[PDB]
């Protein structure tokens, strides 16, 4: 992947060329890494990373000598400056030009008014003027590019470099600044704070520009018009401390709505989570009024700051009239008079200087700001200390021993008890030494201790040789499992081949897809916790080190793999090594040569295992203790009448802001038509003002209707999709996960609310401006109109060229910015591991791998937007050139007020057009989220909530069911989960419900509640259950779910929540609940708050409250789903016992994974896999030796069986026989 930059001449580097093959190959295809274009090797992490490690251990030196604190700063400075100056000598020169454009203009004006028909060398000087004039247009657009990416290049060096140094700082940390800090703020301010650096460098150059700029064109003005320059660089100071007071209202009035929408965000991801507890509960009435209410009061607040916004966007778009227009009155008031070169000359010194004294000092100081801050956190972090380090490298002799004397080490100095006291102990090689101890007693205490990590507060410890270790806590670094395996040595074949037959790691290579050279991701999603033990046991042995550490590895795994792995990887290998082992299964302690007894962090017995076995201490007893988008997006604001009117609104306000300066050009033409008589200046300055304050109020007002028209779509827009997903089936939420469907809640509205209406009116008002500019071009001089179809020809297809290859760059990026994260994640979790080994420089190196990939991608994405602006920049120039050139040739026919109007507009397309262009492209490419909103606007509807045949309210009276020849189906075109269920239930009577968790069990609630639609005909007391509307059929039957769920809020709505009963029916029913006293002591008595899904609460509480909300609504017609399935035995009998005897008038369908509870039922469906088998009342089913049920009674034993027969037999005599 050769550099094309190593080869490119300085012309061919200035204007971007070597980049067409890669255009070439964007447009031909899509884009990857293979495409990658490798980076110079200059530009590589490591040597930058090099040059800052003798910078900042030079600097740090320094301060050590002179007793100070240091300064990451002071370094950065002194490393960078030297070659950072010469760009800044560079932009220097590029404002010099930018504020000396302004005085030819002057001057090719001043040739105007004089105009002379038969004159020549007044004509060759004009000429002379245009071309020294394009001359600094076109060093202002094509050389600022190249600038530009040398300023952003440095930028990426210093990003990179630093990104580097914090790596290499956090892999050699210690266990007390590991304590101290997390994995999570460890990679937060890498993946965030660190990216201050590739944007303060962009406009650091302007500190020391703005204010010589300034007193440069302020000097400039004062030599031109006089006094009013001083009222002018007044009042576009005073816009400053203006923006600075709009952000910081802007700022906390975001702030103010952050917990409004934070609070809407967690509960409607509260009622996705329990859709179908919520569908089944139909309180979905009630959430869609919260949630309504809770968009009212964000929306109230977020139009507040739409409006903040739109008012400072137009107060931006006027300042420079309102500056010209101050000036102006001024100059005019004072007793001077207007020509047509002052003017012009002014305006444009005014664009300049308020261009850079707005867009650029603010921007920097606060980026500079960001910065500092950046700098000052990535300091605190590396001042931090480090593990001392431990004999150098490998000076020693070999000296195969291991030895421990009198060994006190402190995890924390603070603690009064040491976790290990004393130590001593001795192995050497061919030693199956051992430990054995309660677990937490400090054996990986021990291991870690002899890992070298924890400090020997006393005696002494000598270990000697490279070491091969294996934590508690499997660790795999994200890549494919043979580089997991290798360790990064090099690849043995029969080393290979024995490593993965003694491991048997065979099943899992057949198992997984590719085998050897599967892809693992971060924390080993794509494996297991047995998988991944074997793993790192086989990295460890194929290591084939001397002293092997082993912390409890065959705990997460089964019998025959443990014996296996034990058996052949140590018996008949591992006896010629250093083996320290420590086990919780006590098994394999026969075969172990030495074991130890460690207890409170002292020895109890060391010896053999015959030994501790005549001891009689038993171990066992130790260890237990497009268009259509846009279309349908502006429809959703108002009707049409408002778009034409807004529409309207814009033109006007461009044409008047056009007529300001055109008014400008009438009066200088005017005075210049004159001659004493005077020009009635009272006209003049009052249709001058008029126009201002038309400019300024139309553009407030502009701004303020693009606003709430956008914002009022958006509100609609939220509404419709919302109140359409309510209503949505429960197959959408089956098929699309969770994160998916909140993705397009928090995101794609999010986006929709707070940037697509600035963004589009941004776009709108540039678009509006440069086509103003054009339009005023062509109309000063009718025969610029023939360039202007090739030149808006070739911009269209650049524009369609450009974006071909920029998406693919943007999102390769974006791609590529993670693996860096997430080997700096992992590679932090297995931090132990991997100082175990000596082998860091090889992690090192993978980092510098995946850095400069990402510094890659980061390249090509800056030389492409480089090159599409020097593209832009080079036709701007030459419409520039063209129209005073134009205005040169013609200039018989014209004058001088008209000729500057159109020159300096000329002059000024500059920059906005970039702007408009830049913005569009953002606008078509945020267009996205509103595009998912409206896919999410039109999903399926269920069944209307109300049917027009409203049934009876007594119904039903009895609770008769009719199963006739029901079938239930999940999905369309798909298996027939249910098959022809035919049967009668009567009333008041207890039904149960058999056979295993493969018969479907909640396929019948589903039908009943209608989840989805069924096939067949059931009838509830002679009415068929398709006729009942849904809020009229699942509110008369209840059911306790599957997981009781609590709602977040008070019990008074999470009990209640359309507010039908009284305090004393709540109190009383939450008394026979038997939890009234243990709710009779949170700061409110029924109102406190409750925690998520009822954090602080038990399951059982959870199901007394489920039964507590059945038991108050009191429908005929209740379902239980299996009521108990971890819960204590003390909180089962208490929810049996109150459902049988609450119940007694009440029709039960009873689901469970355990006979006992429904062995006393008087009739039970026998269910497999959707087919009725049986139904009869238990004790007969079980008569019949033959009959499932019985089968499945036999299934659990025995005496459980002779109880179940005895509670079904006399169930069937008290009840037959009374
Ligand atoms: N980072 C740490 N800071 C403080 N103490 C620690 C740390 N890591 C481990 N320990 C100590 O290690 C013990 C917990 O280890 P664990 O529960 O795994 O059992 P163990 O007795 O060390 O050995 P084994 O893992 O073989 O069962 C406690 O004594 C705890 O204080
Ligand atoms: N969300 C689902 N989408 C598609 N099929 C499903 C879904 N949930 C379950 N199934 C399938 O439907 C059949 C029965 O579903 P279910 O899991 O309710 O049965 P069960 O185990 O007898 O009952 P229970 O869920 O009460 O334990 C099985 O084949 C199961 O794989
Ligand atoms: O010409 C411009 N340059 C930079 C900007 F941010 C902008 O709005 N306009
Ligand atoms: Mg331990
Ligand atoms: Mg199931």
């Amino acid at each position: 992947k050769p550099n094309p930059l190593q080869d490119a001449n300085l012309c061919s580097r200035v204007f971007f060329w070597w980049l067409n093959p890669l255009f070439k190959i964007g447009h031909k295809r899509r884009l990857e890494e293979d495409d990658m274009y490798s980076v110079l090797p200059e530009d590589r992490s490591q040597h930058l990373g090099e040059e800052l490690q003798g910078f900042w251990d030079k600097e740090v030196l320094r301060a050590e000598n002179d007793a100070q604190k240091p300064s990451l700063t002071r370094a950065i400075i002194k490393c960078y400056w030297k070659s950072y100056l010469v760009l800044g000598i560079f932009t220097l020169i590029e404002e010099s030009a930018k504020v000396i454009q302004p005085i030819f203009l002057g001057k090719i004006i001043n040739y105007f008014e004089n105009y002379d028909p038969m004159d020549s060398v007044a004509l060759n000087t004009a000429y002379a003027y245009a071309t020294v004039l394009t001359f600094c247009t076109l060093i202002l657009a094509i050389l600022h590019h190249l600038y530009f990416y040398h300023v952003q290049c440095a930028g990426m060096r210093l990003r990179v470099a630093m990104c580097h140094m914090i790596y290499r700082k956090a892999l050699r940390l210690s266990n007390m600044a590991m304590g101290k800090t997390t994995t999570g703020q460890i990679v937060n301010l890498l993946s965030n704070d660190v990216n201050k650096f590739d944007q303060v460098t962009v406009f650091l150059h302007f500190l020391w520009a703005g204010p010589l700029q300034a007193i440069a064109v302020t000097a400039l003005l004062w030599m031109e018009i006089g006094i009013s320059c001083l009222a002018g660089m007044a009042v576009l100071i005073i816009l400053l401390p203006l923006q600075s007071c709009f952000g910081k209202l802007f700022s906390s009035l975001r702030s103010k709505t952050a917990t409004f929408t934070d609070a809407r965000i967690r509960t409607m991801n509260e009622v996705i989570t329990g859709i179908r507890i919520i569908k089944m509960y139909a309180w979905e009435k009630s959430f869609s009024n919260l949630i309504t209410n809770l968009r009212k009061k964000e929306i109230s607040k977020i139009l507040r700051s739409s409006c903040l916004r739109g008012m400072n966007l137009a107060s931006f778009f006027s300042a420079s009239k309102i500056i010209v227009f101050v000036t102006f009155t001024t100059y005019v008031l004072l007793g001077s008079v207007i020509t047509a070169s002052r003017v012009f000359v002014a305006v444009t010194l005014y664009g300049a200087v308020r261009l850079t004294v707005t867009l650029f000092f603010p921007s920097a100081i606060e980026r500079v700001s960001e910065a500092i801050v950046s700098i000052r956190r990535i300091q605190t972090f590396l001042l931090l200390d480090e593990i001392s380090q431990r004999n150098r490298q490998l000076p020693s002799d070999g000296k195969k021993m291991v030895h421990v004397q009198d060994f006190t080490a402190f995890w924390d100095k603070a603690s009064e008890t040491p976790t290990l006291q004393g130590l001593s102990f001795t192995v050497r090689p061919g030693e199956l030494l051992a430990v054995v101890g309660p677990v937490g007693a400090g054996k990986s205490s021990l291991l870690s201790a002899v890992l070298g990590e924890l400090a020997p507060s006393h005696g002494l410890v000598s270990v000697h040789g490279r070491i091969a270790y294996v934590s508690q806590q499997p660790w795999v670094f994200s890549g494919t499992l043979r580089s997991n395996i290798l360790f990064g040595k090099k690849y043995e074949k029969e080393r290979y081949e024995k490593v993965i037959k003694a491991c048997a790691l065979k099943k899992d290579l057949q198992l997984l897809e590719d085998g050897d050279l599967t892809v693992i991701g971060d924390r080993g999603t794509t494996l297991s916790g047995g998988q991944k033990a074997r793993v790192n046991l086989a990295r460890a042995v194929y290591q084939d080190a001397d002293i092997y550490l082993l912390d409890d590895p065959l705990s997460a795994v089964d019998a025959e793999v443990s014996r296996h792995l034990f058996e052949l990887c140590i018996c008949q290998i591992l006896h010629e090594k250093i083996t320290i082992l420590v086990t919780h299964q006590l098994q394999y302690l026969k075969a172990a040569s030495q074991i130890l007894i460690l207890k409170d962090g002292k020895m109890v017995q060391k010896g053999t295992y015959t030994e501790f076995l005549k001891s009689g201490i038993d171990f066992g007893s130790l260890l237990k203790k497009g268009f259509q988008a846009y279309k349908n997006y502006f429809r959703a604001g108002a009707h049409w009448i408002v778009f034409i009117f807004l529409i309207l609104l814009n033109t006007a306000a461009q044409v008047a802001y056009v007529l300001q300066d055109w008014w400008l050009s009438y009066w200088a033409n005017k005075q210049s038509m004159l001659n004493t008589e005077k020009l009635d200046l009272n006209w003049y300055l009052g249709i001058y003002s008029g126009l201002t304050v038309a400019t300024v109020l139309f553009g407030i007002a502009r701004s303020l209707l693009v606003f709430y028209v956008l914002v009022n779509s958006s509100q609609t827009l939220h509404n419709k999709m919302f109140e359409s997903i309510l209503k949505a089936p429960v197959l959408f939420f089956d098929r699309n996960p969770i994160g998916r469907i909140l993705n397009r809640f928090s995101k794609d509205i999010g986006h929709l609310d707070d940037l697509l209406p600035l963004t589009f009116l941004d776009f709108i008002q540039t678009l509006l401006q440069v086509v103003g500019v054009v339009s005023v071009a062509v109309a000063v001089i009718p025969w610029i109109a023939i360039p202007l179809v090739p030149l808006g020809i070739i911009f269209i297809f650049l524009r369609r060229y450009f974006l071909e290859t920029s998406r693919d760059v943007k999102r390769l990026e974006s791609t590529t910015r993670s693996p860096v994260f997430s080997h700096l994640s992992s590679s932090l979790q297995g931090l132990w591991t991997i100082r175990a080994y000596k082998a860091e420089e090889r992690c090192q190196e993978l980092f510098d791998a995946h850095q400069d990939l990402h510094s890659e991608a980061w390249f090509l994405f800056l030389t492409t937007s480089r090159w599409f602006a020097v593209r832009l920049d080079a036709i701007c120039a030459m419409f520039v050139i063209i129209v005073a050139f134009g205005s040169l040739i013609l200039a018989k026919t014209l004058d001088a007020g008209q000729v500057g109007l159109a020159l300096s507009y000329a002059l000024t397309l500059m920059g906005m057009f970039q702007w408009c262009v830049r913005q569009s492209a953002e606008v078509e490419n945020m267009m996205i989220s509103v595009e998912r909103v409206i896919e999410y606007t039109d999903l399926e509807k269920e069944a209307p909530w109300e049917y027009q045949k409203r049934p009876p309210p007594a119904w039903p009276h009895e609770g008769v069911i009719i199963f006739d020849n029901v079938n239930f189906m999940y999905s369309p075109g798909g298996p027939l989960v249910l098959k022809h269920l035919t049967a009668l239930i009567k009333s008041q009577e207890k039904v149960g419900i058999v056979g295993r968790t493969g018969a479907g069990k909640s396929s019948l609630i589903s039908a009943l509640f209608r989840l989805s639609e069924p096939e067949g005909k059931i009838w509830i007391d002679k009415i068929l259950t398709t006729e009942i509307g849904l809020h009229d059929l699942r509110k008369k039957m209840s059911i306790i779910p599957q997981e009781p769920v609590l709602f977040t809020g008070t019990m008074r709505k999470n009990l209640d929540p359309f507010n039908e009963h009284t305090d004393e029916e709540l109190w009383n029913a939450l008394q026979e609940v038997q939890l009234k006293e243990t709710i009779e002591d949170l700061p409110g008595k029924m109102d406190t708050e409750l925690a998520e899904s009822g954090s602080n609460f038990s399951v059982g509480q959870r199901q007394l409250v489920c039964l507590a909300r059945a038991i108050l609504r009191k429908n005929q017609i209740l379902i239980i789903d299996q009521a108990t399935a971890n819960v204590d035995p003390r909180t089962d009998e208490l929810i049996q016992k109150k459902i049988r005897e609450k119940f007694a008038h009440c029709t039960v369908l009873t689901i469970a994974h355990r006979l006992n509870t429904i062995i006393d039922s008087d009739k039970i469906m026998v269910l497999d896999s959707g087919r009725l088998k049986e139904y009869d009342e238990p004790y007969v089913l079980l008569q019949n030796k033959e009959s499932l049920f019985y089968k499945m009674v036999q299934q659990l034993g025995k005496a459980e069986a002779a109880a179940l027969t005895e509670t079904a037999k006399q169930v069937y005599f008290k009840r037959n026989y009374p």
